[PDB]
């Protein structure tokens, strides 16, 4: 029975193959057929290319050797290489054109999810070209999805040499019959077949995957669209910043580029952005996913006033100051969305751009108490239930698994009644003790939240709703302002509290506002519709946030 | 007696003053004198500019109001504003031209170092211009050096209103006679004088500082050149990455821009780069100052093999992978310098550029044991003393304060004998029990190292020297290579072990090598000559690392 799958890089996980460019150049330059491929492999195991692949020399040292073999091959064939003939330009173009073969990576992803040990085995080089970063980026993206990456230049062995295959088996800790090996070079497949491995000669991806699914007995072709890459908490870089003597803020950090600070809502975590973090970092951004004050590994002081918008905003500014960041793009959801609008209003110099999921920007009404305003709409009753210190804490901390299983459900999986929460005596009065696991979350994801909330519970998080008068007084100071920095409002069709129509007047205050809208999306936006959130945010960042 | 100093921003801590540009524009455009200054202050406390300064409106909302006042003022004066008249272009230019008034900041730095509470009090605006980042950067740089920053647009009060001064005194927690207040606007100084504060009208910086030193009795003018800004460990962002099940790496992180990974030597810390971190972040880089494996908050496994170059290098690559960084520039000192050369040799695709302080690149000799090679040079005897497990640990951990006070000394303060360490029975056999504090370090800086080394001691750090055979075998694999990526070698005139002449053959292996050289500099480069290290590294990063 198969339990390991090995994939080649060039022509398998990455296309067009760097090899096939030798043939295209020959055709474009009307050079003899195979001339460039012949000079490339000149000398066989004793040649320049084999030394390169074994790590003996770098790609920049190899370039002039390849030039010399091209001269030699042209001399024998009685032909002339054109004037501006440059191996460097040829390879720079070839490497740059090579992209991840998405359906092949997806097949590798499915096998690993099904218990297979996955590996990349490749004949590669030590790239010291001025433009080496392109390749480093590709290898970085691919490698994360596999258990092992074996590079010829790092192990000092090359395919089709028999030793690299015995090295492969030792690393996999598997016998040959337990391994599927995919390669686009028949010669490099031969030693694996001879050892007893299942071998697939990759020409076109589709046929290779048909062979792959037939041999593993796992559906790899025609499968439903996959969810974006998530986060394993133990594999992330965790950051800690003391913003004031008793207050430390924790964050998860991934990527390089403009700083994007993600601000979760109630009662969530940095982990609510798990599907966005890898995607935004891959799109060219340095993602800082916060544990907001009161949550996870961030400090959770008991005092109500520690959670008013003015203090929360000041601490996020100090957070930027200590990290040495003059600005970040601020993206928030729910309570996080409310904070990001106020960051844009009070600290525009520190906000590169602002985006909110579900949370509209509604200006304070100076002629009405915020208590009055909340009472007017019956969908906001849960917020009145949250007012009395200790009440909501007791019900929410009673059974954490039940709390998170009951909350984190799709728009059609509701087990909760939002009207008359106070009157009924709680959110879970007529809700199950052991709710079914929502289609949106796994047991493992729920247990992560349970573990996070064991530290500080619900006091700090609930205190975010306990500053209505303080927040209204502060917001009133901003009534003569407009938000004029880049801004994005994302509405969720099925959020029954933060309804899309509540955002209808935002253009009066944010004239240049851009929008996104997600159909069949409930309140828990990021995990409800991650692909669509990713598409909207990446499109908007690339156009408005640089 | 004075105990607090307050400085204005425009015309005091920052020059040329944004205000004086109104006069320059009038002169360049041959407009009536004071026309632009008159339209700027139009309406006084009821005017557009006062609303802006109080935070009622943003700078982008203010721009068209100022345009309207300029039209009104030109109409009354019977003059015409030219065609391409734009207040935005005028202010964009003015804000951009404004730079930190270095001698004023230095005077503020000296007073704070001498016990004064320092503050910035400014009439400023909420900047939402597309180019607001320039100003955010300036405010960020300045604010870090003061106890308080009071902005008119944030407090809803403006100078010369009496309330902002009572607000200032409350924040300082000082009576008026204890305060020196510096301002370039006589009108804004008046309420502070009336309250009983010492007031300085700032016209030219030099005279203002003369008045400042006369009143405080502290030398502020003609003072010796200051050391660069250092780091307070409790104010930094601390990062943690698990590179393998038993190995976590800690780092300090500051700035935005290309990633610069700083790698200390033996027996040091992330804190060895304290004078470089703020400087490199200010120069436009995202600094990652490591605690190398075996040190500080990083894991320190006991096994010798855990510290060979191959494993150390692989873990730094994984560190990049987990942070989502395809590359970083690698800067190392001593053992860190040795690691960075090997990163450039084995992982060039992951190394944007490489720089070493003191540590030359010397290729392995395949015809000689590294044990043999070390014995040949008497200055390397300390490395033979480090070979036997437990010996050096016992002497170095015996008294931590003594260890660090004895080590961290300038080239002329040596209390250590480097010849015949083994024969004499240790590094400190004929060295003081209570050494004098070197001119390079404070007691506080020494106690930081003492505290760091209390966690894991010297085993892990010493293990870095216990892999000579393993390292030599690995280095031999690289003998046919050259380092062809951007590289910088920094020599220290007075390093008696890592002598500048040991670097003389490096061009044979790194043909495009750039150099720096520091006169009168011992082994502890970063703290011996921080200004010169900063100058060399920033010049080289800006030319070769982007
Ligand atoms: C129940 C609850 C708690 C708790 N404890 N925190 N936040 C919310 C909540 C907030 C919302 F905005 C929306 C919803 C729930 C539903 C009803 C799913 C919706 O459609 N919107
Ligand atoms: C003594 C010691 C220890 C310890 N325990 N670690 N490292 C060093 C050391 C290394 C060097 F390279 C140089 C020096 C000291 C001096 C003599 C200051 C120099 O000039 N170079």
């Amino acid at each position: 029975t198969l339990r390991a799958a090995v994939f080649d890089l060039d022509g398998v996980l990455a296309l067009p193959a760097v090899f096939g460019v030798l043939g295209r150049t020959e055709e474009a330059l009307a050079l003899p057929r195979g001339l460039l491929n012949d000079a490339f492999q000149k000398g066989g195991p004793e040649g320049a290319t084999t030394r390169l692949m074994k790590g003996e020399i770098t790609l920049s040292q190899w370039i002039p050797l390849m030039e010399e073999n091209c001269r030699k091959c042209s001399e024998t064939a009685k032909v002339c290489l054109p004037k501006n003939f440059s191996i460097k330009e040829i390879f720079d173009k070839a490497i740059s054109a090579r992209k991840i073969n998405r359906p092949m990576l997806q097949a590798a992803l499915m096998l690993r999810k099904k218990g297979f040990t996955t590996a990349i085995l490749t004949n590669t080089w030590l790239d010291d070209r001025a433009e080496r970063d392109g390749l480093a980026q590709l290898m970085c993206e691919l490698k994360m999805h596999f258990d092992f990456l074996i590079e010829s230049c790092q192990v000092g062995m090359v395919k089709p040499e028999p030793q690299i295959y015995k090295f492969l088996l030792d690393t996999l800790k598997a016998s040959p019959s337990e391994v599927v090996f995919l390669d686009d070079i028949g010669a490099n497949l031969k030693p694996a077949r001879d050892l007893g491995m299942v071998t697939i000669l990759v020409q076109d991806t589709d046929t290779a995957l048909k062979e792959l699914e037939k041999v593993t007995g796992i559906q790899l072709l025609n499968t439903p669209a996959p969810l974006p890459t998530s986060c394993n908490p133990s594999d992330m870089s965790h950051g800690y910043v003391t913003v004031k003597p008793r207050v430390r803020l924790h964050f998860v950090e991934l990527g390089s580029g403009p700083a994007v600070c993600l601000c979760h809502g109630f009662p969530e975590s940095w982990y609510s952005w798990r599907y966005q973090i890898p995607a935004l970092a891959q799109a060219g951004y340095r993602v800082l996913a916060m544990d907001m004050k009161g949550y996870g590994e961030s400090s959770a002081p008991p005092e109500i006033e520690e959670y008013c918008m003015e203090v929360l905003c000041k601490e996020m500014v100090t957070f930027l100051d200590k990290l040495g960041l003059s600005q970040a793009v601020f993206i928030g959801h729910d309570w996080g969305g409310m904070l990001v609008w106020y960051m844009a209003l009070f600290y525009p110099e520190r906000v590169r751009a602002v985006a909110s999921l579900n949370t509209p920007f509604i200006p304070a009404n100076p002629n009405m108490s915020p208590l009055e305003s909340i009472k007017a709409n019956p969908v906001f009753d849960y917020q009145l239930y949250f007012q009395e210190p200790g009440v909501a804490e007791a019900e929410l901390e009673q059974n954490l698994s039940r709390t998170f299983k009951s909350l984190f459900r799709a728009s059609d999986e509701s087990v909760l009644s939002m009207h008359k929460v106070c009157e009924a005596g709680g959110l879970f009065v007529n809700s199950p003790e052991e709710p079914s696991l929502s289609r949106m979350v796994t047991e493992e994801e729920i247990q992560f939240y349970v573990q996070q909330f064991k530290k500080s519970g619900f006091r700090g998080p609930l205190n975010w709703y306990r500053n209505m008068e303080r927040n209204w007084k502060w917001a009133c100071k901003s009534l003569g302002r407009k938000i004029l920095i880049p801004a994005l409002m994302v509405t969720a069709e099925k959020d029954f509290v933060l309804v899309p129509q509540m955002s209808q007047h935002m253009e009066d205050w944010i004239p240049h506002l851009k929008r996104g809208h997600i159909e069949d999306c409930g309140h828990w936006t990021q995990m409800d519709k991650p692909t669509e959130v990713n598409q909207i945010l990446i499109k908007w960042l690339d156009s408005d946030a640089r």
